[PDB]
């Protein structure tokens, strides 16, 4: 993918958003802003130019499940790709992600070599 693709990562704790940060900056993606729930990263979005969102599901204000099918209905965001990276791990949780249109999923706890997996998965899926 494009080392200049703009990320926004979702998650109303900061350690998470650290983590998934500096993960992306070893995968040479230096272009990452964040938010720490769905409404902040809905103000961040319609600033333009983001390329992907990496979001959790548990958070006040507007949880992931809701912002990841507010980005799906809205016709400025809908084809964004959305990697759900929650704690959540149960099926159903996982089905109704999926069926709201996530681009992939991981649960927390994960490695490093999973981000770089399920990230791959969706860019090859996407012919970023
Ligand atoms: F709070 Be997240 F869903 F791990
Ligand atoms: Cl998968
Ligand atoms: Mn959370």
């Amino acid at each position: 993918a494009d080392k200049e693709l703009k990320f926004l990562v979702v998650d109303d704790q900061s350690t998470m958003r650290r983590i998934v940060r500096n993960l992306l900056k070893e995968l040479g993606f230096n272009n990452v802003e964040e938010a720490e729930d769905g409404v902040d990263a809905l103000n961040k979005l319609q600033a333009g130019g983001y390329g992907f969102v990496i979001s959790d599901w548990k958070m006040p204000n507007m949880d992931g499940l809701e912002l990841l099918k507010t980005i799906r209905a809205d016709g400025a965001m809908s084809a964004l790709p959305v990697l759900m990276v929650t704690a959540y791990a149960k099926k159903e949780n996982i089905i109704a992600a999926a069926q709201a249109g996530a681009s992939g999923y991981v649960v927390k706890p994960f490695t490093a070599a999973t981000l770089e997996e399920k990230l791959n998965k969706i860019f090859e899926k996407l012919g970023m």
